[PDB]
């Protein structure tokens, strides 16, 4: 359960999931984005939590390797990373969330 198993298992959930969030249960972020995607699909989608993984650093360093950055959360809808807490939280408002989801077959 290395790294290259962790970008390994990211990409094929990405894939396959309409909307997918790697997360934390402790992280003030992440709750911006649950809370964002609850405004549309509240209890339909994928939140991968971490904090119990023993591979959690690994899968981390995955996120960092397919996103560009380390930090949860990391969003993503259509296969496409959008984003962390706050950009999650921004397409919310300017009503870009909405139409990805639309664009997803989420909603
Ligand atoms: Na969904
Ligand atoms: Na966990």
């Amino acid at each position: 359960m290395g790294k290259a198993e962790a970008i390994n298992e990211i990409q094929k959930a990405v894939a396959s999931n309409k909307v997918i969030v790697y997360s934390k249960t402790y992280c003030p972020y992440c709750v911006k984005a649950k809370n964002a995607l609850n405004q549309f699909i509240a209890g339909k989608y994928t939140v991968v939590e971490l904090e119990n993984r023993a591979d959690c650093d690994a899968m981390q360093d995955a996120l960092l390797d397919i996103t560009g950055g380390r930090s949860v959360p990391r969003v993503f809808i259509n296969g496409k990373f959008l984003g962390g807490g706050d950009d999650t939280a921004a397409a919310a408002s300017n009503g870009t969330l909405e139409k990805l989801l639309q664009e997803a077959g989420a909603l």
